[PDB]
């Protein structure tokens, strides 16, 4: 129930590759970041929540 603020934001388009990625366009704010070290994090966008995308697509709004 503590709410982290961790939230990016997308530099690029990026286009789900598989069913539990998240798609999301160049700006959008990505919301509830999970962030983990192999490349991959997730996160909530565009009514989808906790869907997979590429660390390197985003910038982090620290």
């Amino acid at each position: 129930s503590p709410t982290f603020k961790s939230a990016v934001k997308a530099l690029f388009d990026y286009k789900a590759q598989r069913e539990d990625e998240l798609t999301f366009t160049k700006s959008a704010i990505i919301q509830n970041v999970e962030k983990q070290d192999g490349g991959w994090w997730r996160g909530d966008y565009g009514g989808k929540k906790q869907l997979w995308f590429p660390s390197n697509y985003v910038e982090e709004m620290i």
